[PDB]
């Protein structure tokens, strides 16, 4: 009924992990396009968005729409037992009450077969996401992480600040502060190193850091990250996917 195959099982521990520190009891809906997930945490501060393309998959089949609720801790406790480089298969016939996750390995040599029980999770779906922000932004993931881990030394909340040209991160609480201000370039080797800024109205927003903490374990998923922001809108974090993304939609400070 419903099978799908990762190539490789560290993609979908990864994006359970990018969940987890947020949540517990999450919906999968498993569709003929793929997966798609979505994840408040208790504060509601925080939403957590995800989508999986079929491309994303070694392999991808799904009859007819299903939806898999899972303890995102029973499911990483099984997620454990398998290895980065392992397929990874889930499956489940329709109307399911559990799923199958099939770990392989081609020396030779490995076939682990786990069954975690499903529940039912109550859900009412979100579509917050606007039609422009007051300013786009990327760059590295991993030069973002260093900028969230570094400034939520000083301060237990970030403030971040888009003006023409300019994208700059200050933490002052009592401690002491720091700031980093980068700008948009093109470096050609590579590209990916680049920093870009699409600003239509400036935007001074603030987060815990707690949370942008949380945001950036999607490190792993993505080279560079993705931010959307305005005004008066939670912030848009986004780590694209093969075909996908994980997102995050985190409210700033009042």
């Amino acid at each position: 009924m419903l099978e799908a195959k990762f190539e490789e099982a560290s993609l979908f521990k990864r994006i359970i992990d990018g969940f987890k520190d947020c949540v517990q009891l999450v919906n999968f809906q498993c569709k003929e396009d793929g997966i798609i997930a979505q994840a408040v945490d208790d504060s509601r501060v925080l939403l957590v968005s995800l989508e999986i393309g079929v491309e994303a998959f070694q392999e991808y089949r799904c009859d007819h729409p299903v939806t898999l609720g899972m303890d995102l801790t029973s499911l990483s406790k099984i997620l454990r037992c398998g290895n980065n480089t392992d397929t990874l298969t889930l499956i489940a016939d329709n109307t399911p009450d559990s799923i199958i996750l099939l770990f392989e390995d081609t020396k030779k040599d490995r076939i682990a077969e786990y069954s975690l029980k499903l529940m039912d999770i109550d859900a009412d779906f979100l579509k917050i996401e606007e039609l422009q922000y007051d300013s786009t932004l990327s760059l590295p993931s991993s030069e973002f992480s260093k900028i969230v881990r570094d400034l939520s030394q000083l301060s237990d909340s970030i403030n971040i600040m888009i003006t023409k040209e300019t994208i700059k991160f200050v933490a002052d609480g009592d401690i002491g502060s720091s700031s980093v201000i980068i700008k948009p370039f093109v470096d050609m080797e590579h590209p990916e190193t680049s920093i870009k800024l699409e600003m239509d109205q400036p935007v001074d927003l603030t987060f815990g850091a707690k949370y942008l903490l949380d945001i950036i374990k999607g490190s792993s998923l993505s080279d560079r990250v993705g931010i959307r922001l305005s005004s008066e809108a939670p912030a848009l974090f986004q780590f694209d996917l093969k075909s996908g993304f994980l997102q995050f939609f985190l409210a700033p400070k009042f």
